């Protein structure tokens, strides 16, 4: 049994296990940092299957459950949220900031959402790069996605750039243990204050939903209300900011389609649809421990066992998707879901949002910046170490 999780094969690539284990070994063994072992599933029907299946549990405290690093597993000694949760509980919490995520809030989102980017495009343009190129993360994947989640949960504007840098430096590279630990206890620290002052006057905000809604009539305590709160902030972030970087290296990698998305911004959203299948940024979250004995392909894994579905492993899948390492905005769509934001009951709450933000990005970015190019060869972008999920650190950039 071999170690897991597995390094990217390179730099913009998935790891190089996976396409070998679909052909040969769909749902194998593999050993984990603690010397368990766990069920590695590979195939999309069996990612779906592992993701609805009434048979698995998401709770952490369940012997078996494949924590993949230590601080996992003391991260998993925590109260709960939804994300770890299984039903009735799971919908009980998650229905509670739902509202601001369905398809047709998300819609009525739209023109905030298009200003938030206008704004920092334009803060770019202004301050230009007569001096030399400027990092695309920092002044833009990172805000982006940043100011709106912050926004959507009560942070007033002045706040902005201060909290947008402290979360940032929780999931630097860069950041010590002692820092990052330092930015996530922060905001939490700051969220708790959020959480006081709203439940004395309310605003038009999650956090405030929360206090009125469900702290106030005694359903959650405020504590709650903060690490509901938390999860929203810290589930997507890192991931959105990568997403968009990866966006751009990705259509710098390939001419014709950044030409076909310049001359026609209205294929953002199939652009977008291939990003999220090509680029699976978060492949490591369907995880479950088998409740009692569960048979998947030709295995049988046993009551108590874990189970990691890998849905990056299942939007390569070549029995799904033709051709499936070749990026194509124009790419022929199969029924089967690509599985970018995850399956079933967990499926990303943000799933609507996190796309509209994209599409938003690449219907405007280069309507703003035509001549945008990266300012390094892409053969010397700085990706996210091999051993973490795919991502770009920073992007210098020209326009
Ligand atoms: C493009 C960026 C994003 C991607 C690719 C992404 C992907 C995912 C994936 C794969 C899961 C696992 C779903 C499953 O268990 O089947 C997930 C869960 C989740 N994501 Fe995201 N996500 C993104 C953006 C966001 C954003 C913007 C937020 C916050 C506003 C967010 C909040 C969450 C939460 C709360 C969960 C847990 C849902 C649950 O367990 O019920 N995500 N996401």
């Amino acid at each position: 049994a071999p170690s897991f999780p597995f390094s990217r094969a390179s730099g913009p690539e998935p790891p190089a296990e996976f396409a070998k284990l679909r052909a040969t070994n769909p749902v194998s063994q593999v050993k984990l940092f603690d010397g368990s072992l766990a069920w590695l599933v590979t195939k999309h029907k069996d990612v779906c299957f592992v993701a609805t299946s009434e048979k698995l549990s998401k709770v952490r405290t369940r012997q078996g459950f494949p924590e993949l690093s230590a601080s996992g597993k003391q991260a998993a000694k925590a109260k709960p949220t939804f994300v770890d949760m299984d039903p009735p509980e799971h919908m009980h919490q998650r229905s509670m900031v739902e509202p601001t995520f369905t398809p047709e809030a998300v819609k009525n989102l739209q023109p905030y959402i298009q200003r938030t980017v206008d704004d920092l495009l334009e803060q770019m343009k202004q301050k230009g790069c007569a001096n030399g190129p400027v990092d695309l993360v920092k002044e833009f994947a990172l805000p982006v996605p940043s100011y709106i989640i912050y926004t959507l949960l009560g942070v007033p504007f002045n706040d902005l750039e201060y909290l947008t840098q402290q979360n940032a430096i929780r999931t630097n590279g860069s950041s010590t243990a002692r820092e990052a630990s330092a930015a996530n206890q922060e905001l939490l620290d700051y969220l708790a204050i959020l959480v006081e002052q709203r439940l004395v006057e309310p605003k038009d905000d999650i956090i405030s939903k929360l206090c009125t809604e469900q702290v106030k009539p005694g359903n959650i305590d405020k504590s709650d209300a903060v690490q509901i709160a938390f999860l929203l902030l810290v589930a997507g972030n890192a991931t959105m900011v990568n997403m968009i970087a990866l966006g751009v290296a990705t259509l710098a990698q390939h001419p014709d389609q950044l030409a076909q998305l310049k001359a026609n911004p209205s294929l953002a959203p199939q652009f977008v649809e291939e990003l999220c299948r090509y680029h699976t940024a978060v492949a490591l979250a369907i995880k479950r421990t088998a409740k009692e004995d569960v048979m998947i392909g030709d295995k049988l894994v046993r009551a108590n066992e874990g189970i990691i579905a890998s849905n990056q492993s299942a939007n390569r899948d070549e029995e799904v998707f033709e051709n499936p390492d070749e990026f194509n905005m124009n790419r022929k769509w199969p029924p089967q879901d690509p599985l970018g934001f995850g399956f079933g009951d967990h499926r990303c709450i943000a799933e609507h949002l996190a796309k509209a933000e994209l599409t938003t990005v690449f219907s405007t970015l280069y309507q703003k910046f035509p001549d945008l190019k990266v300012a390094v060869p892409l053969g010397k972008i700085n990706y996210t170490p091999l051993n973490r999920d795919v991502g770009i650190v920073d992007l210098p950039v020209i326009f």
